[PDB]
């Protein structure tokens, strides 16, 4: 996609200049608390065997080196999402994040042997737990509940926007 | 999909028996305000030419009979989502709703001529506006702010859960 297509997708998730201010604020509050955000996030993935599965070795046990490498890139993604203006380099990388969940690129970044593809049903599903994970963190620090709501809404839009972008390599050609 | 697989998907959106109580409450609140919801929902769609596009005749003008027919089924959907328990018949219908946004069955239920396919990027994107539309209505029936937030979160889960199920015909065979 280019920036014209992005503008149309942003309109569909109701993402505006107001959300670019509040996603920067969310980022500020989240970057503060990244270590326990990560513990929360991997604790949810880790508590369901059918989810933890996508990180496992052939023998069905978690590949700890894979989990470690991914945790680092997840923590970087929290900051990337929080910036003032999504540009073409950002868009190009969103494609890359989707290719990495999909069989096209999964397991190549870390050079691991793991399951070949993340079922698309779960990438969509994960919009919810991603927003649910951040919510209590956004509510910490020192902000009003009205500011907290706008940060949370901003976060929800950005996550939805991104997953829709990540879905490209999964979708039958011409149906995206 | 069978009910075993729906259970795993419900786990991925954090949908539990607690969400079953509050989705029913959310449905109670929403159905008594349905006509207002529908006008709000179709004002959003109708206000963006690139979204209104999906309801238009080849000559570019909105098919009014198409819009009227879809609006009645969308109305049933608000109620169907608030069921006690999602059963096999419910699951089978979700496949159908997905087929109908997709080129597979689009335009066939109302026997209309319109654009052949809704691009998948927007089905994911609409998770946000769907939840954003419902939110002020859930606060309008004299429930505690705690129950309002619980109804809102359950709506968000059920919406995310359904779109994931509707993705099936759009996803490359074997990657779902
Ligand atoms: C809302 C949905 C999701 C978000 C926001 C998210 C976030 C991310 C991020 C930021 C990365 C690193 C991308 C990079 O290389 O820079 C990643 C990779 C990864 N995620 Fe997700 N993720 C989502 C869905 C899922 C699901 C459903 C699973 C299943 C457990 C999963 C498991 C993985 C795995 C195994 C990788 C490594 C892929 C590889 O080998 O490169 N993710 N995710
Ligand atoms: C969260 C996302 C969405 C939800 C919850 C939703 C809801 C629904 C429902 C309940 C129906 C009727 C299903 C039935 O036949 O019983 C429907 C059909 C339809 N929707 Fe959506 N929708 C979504 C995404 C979209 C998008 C992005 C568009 C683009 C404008 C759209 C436009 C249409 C059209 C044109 C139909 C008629 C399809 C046909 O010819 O049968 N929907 N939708």
């Amino acid at each position: 996609m280019n920036l014209e297509d992005l503008k149309l997708l942003k309109e569909a998730v109701m993402f505006t200049a107001e959300d670019e201010e509040y996603i920067q604020k969310a980022g500020e509050v989240l970057e503060d608390q990244v270590e326990e955000i990560l513990d929360t996030w991997y604790g949810f993935v880790g508590s369901h065997p059918h989810l933890l599965y996508y990180f496992t070795s052939p023998d069905g046990t978690p590949n700890e080196k894979y989990l470690a490498a991914v945790r680092k890139r997840f923590s970087r993604w929290i900051l990337d999402t929080s910036n003032r203006s999504y540009d073409q380099a950002w868009l190009d990388y969103q494609y890359e994040i989707g290719l990495r969940h999909h069989r096209t690129k999964k397991n190549q970044t870390d050079n691991v042997e793991s399951v070949p593809n993340i079922g698309y049903r779960y990438l969509v599903a994960f919009i919810y737990p991603i927003t649910a994970t951040m919510k209590p963190f956004l509510a910490r620090k020192g902000h009003t509940p009205e500011e907290v709501e706008k940060m949370y809404q901003a976060w929800f839009k950005a996550t939805t926007l991104q997953v829709a972008l990540w879905s490209y390599p999964y979708v039958k050609y011409g149906d995206f």
